């Protein structure tokens, strides 16, 4: 994808992925540490060890809004300076990451806490939901 | 440079980087998540001026069987299937990372808890002496007679 700025908050069948994040993100002065969570599709033996991707779908409008709230909150409540707060629709292959998070704040201890929270609670209150895709 | 497999413990003036590792790693089918965390030298002007760069210098052997040893204990402590713990000699300037920890594993809980120990026992641990290199015009900020 083509874009002026690459934004803190996507939702689409597209990717920009960590490399490009990391790349071209500036880490501003007072900034020392960033935080990156990748969640990937698992094919783990307790699933059956047969699912080849999973595809992911939501209510795009209603989970890209929670999810900049997520993102607001997340900056607000631990003082991060930024957060990025990515995932992806569609078919997705094992070992591909799906959903990504990255905090960049002054310290690690925030920049943690803020990382787990927008993750835990994209989790908890975003709308999108997965389907695994077999052999 | 490094590859065939990159090592996952690294002490020295050049640098593989987060890019480069997350592009060649292959995660496991048995892994879920990934949690990297980024040490940047960052401008603290609390600390008497304006920072120019960070300098980190050591004796690698040392340091780096210290690093060996922390990467085993999160794989066991956590049984995350893999750990990176990376660190820059030399020279860095304000921006650039100098510290990279990366855990791989099965969920979110035990590889963050990976991560996040790994990086505080070698700030505790691991012998790398770092110095602020500050910008000239440091005597401005504290200013006696
Ligand atoms: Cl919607
Ligand atoms: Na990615
Ligand atoms: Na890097």
């Amino acid at each position: 994808m083509e874009v002026g700025m690459i934004p803190r908050v996507y939702l689409g069948h597209e990717w920009f992925g960590a490399e490009r994040i990391l790349s071209e993100y500036q880490v501003p002065e007072d900034c020392g540490a960033q935080v990156l969570f990748l969640g990937i599709p698992r094919n783990a033996p307790e699933d059956g060890g047969n699912i080849e991707a999973l595809e992911y779908e939501a209510y795009p409008e209603m989970a890209i809004k929670e999810m900049e709230k997520i993102r607001q909150e997340t900056i607000e409540k631990f003082g991060v300076k930024e957060v990025f707060i990515h995932h992806r629709l569609g078919l997705v292959k094992i070992g591909e990451p799906s959903f990504l998070v990255l905090a960049v704040g002054g310290h690690r201890e925030e920049t943690f806490k803020a990382c787990r929270y927008a993750v835990d609670e994209t989790k908890k209150r975003v709308p999108i939901w997965k389907k695994e895709i077999f052999k």
